[PDB]
């Protein structure tokens, strides 16, 4: 697969998942007011926390941290492209062409639900964000040996990773065990993924996915040495299935490590 994120598209990525009709926040019934609630709901717990936070497979995105970085004083951002680590800074420093998530902000404040302004919201991350790193959650060491990045983390957040760098369920499942490792033991991992998705676009890129099931998700969280405590499912509606790939559900899972 490793071959195929070369031809990847940060800026078609984005549009593909973060812009209108997926992108669209206002109705509550869709997919991105689901994957912020769920992430509020769960750090509104007070469980999660810590000093150090690390997230797997960023991508060139940054709504799986608005609700975290107001618990982890020290964020770790990665991604395994240079484009995409380049899109991250782009935004983290306000360049010119940066990309847009003052929607996602927003509501990630309404959600919340403690007054915060966006800008505040967003500032406490950009202050956070200590580091964007590479990573490879192929490597048995995904970071590497002398990585800048607190080892080991309070807390775990990846989105849409590891089942879109797997051919199939063992490598998911290695996967998992490679990044486990980074987490304290106690700490908090904080997993979202497609369900039984095969397949997504990103600009001339054609990225192969395997399919997992809630029940294939929990039974790889437990061989990992985890206690799921929490692990919801979102069913993709037909308004939010456009061609840009064919998920039939998105995943949320709050694991902690035994
Ligand atoms: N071997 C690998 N290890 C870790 N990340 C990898 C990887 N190969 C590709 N990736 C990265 O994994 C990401 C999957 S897309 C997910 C983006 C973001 N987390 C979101 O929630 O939308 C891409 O940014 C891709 O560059
Ligand atoms: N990799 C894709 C899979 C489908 C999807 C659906 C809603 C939000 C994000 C995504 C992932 O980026």
């Amino acid at each position: 697969v490793a071959s195929a994120y070369q031809r990847f598209e940060p800026r078609a990525y984005l549009r593909n998942n973060y812009a209108p009709p997926r992108g669209d926040l206002c109705n509550p019934n869709g997919v991105g007011p689901w994957k912020l609630r769920c992430l509020a709901q769960t750090f509104a717990t007070g469980e999660v926390s810590g000093r150090t936070l690390i997230d797997i497979g960023s991508g060139p995105t940054v709504y799986q941290l608005l609700s975290a970085c107001s618990h982890f004083e020290d964020i770790t951002m990665t991604d395994f492209l240079e484009v995409n680590r380049q899109e991250l800074g782009r935004w983290l420093q306000e360049e010119p062409g940066a990309f847009n998530w003052s929607m996602y902000s927003q509501h990630a404040c309404l959600i919340e639900g403690k007054g915060e302004c966006w800008q505040d919201k967003e500032r406490q991350l950009r202050a956070r964000v200590k580091r964007v790193l590479p990573i490879d959650v192929h490597q048995p060491q995904p970071l590497g040996a002398g990585s800048p990045a607190p080892l080991p983390a309070d807390a775990l957040v990846s989105a849409f990773c590891l089942e879109a760098v797997s051919p199939d369920l063992a490598s998911f499942q290695r996967a998992l065990d490679h990044i486990t490792t980074l987490l304290r033991p106690g700490g908090h991992l904080l997993l979202i993924g497609a369900l039984e998705e095969s397949w997504y676009l990103a600009g001339e890129a054609r990225l192969t996915v395997v399919p997992v099931s809630e029940e294939e998700v929990r039974e790889a969280l437990v061989r990992s040495g985890y206690k799921v405590r929490d692990l919801r499912t979102y069913i993709m509606p037909a308004h939010l299935q456009t061609g840009v790939d064919d998920v039939k559900g998105v995943f949320f899972a709050w694991a902690q490590k035994v």
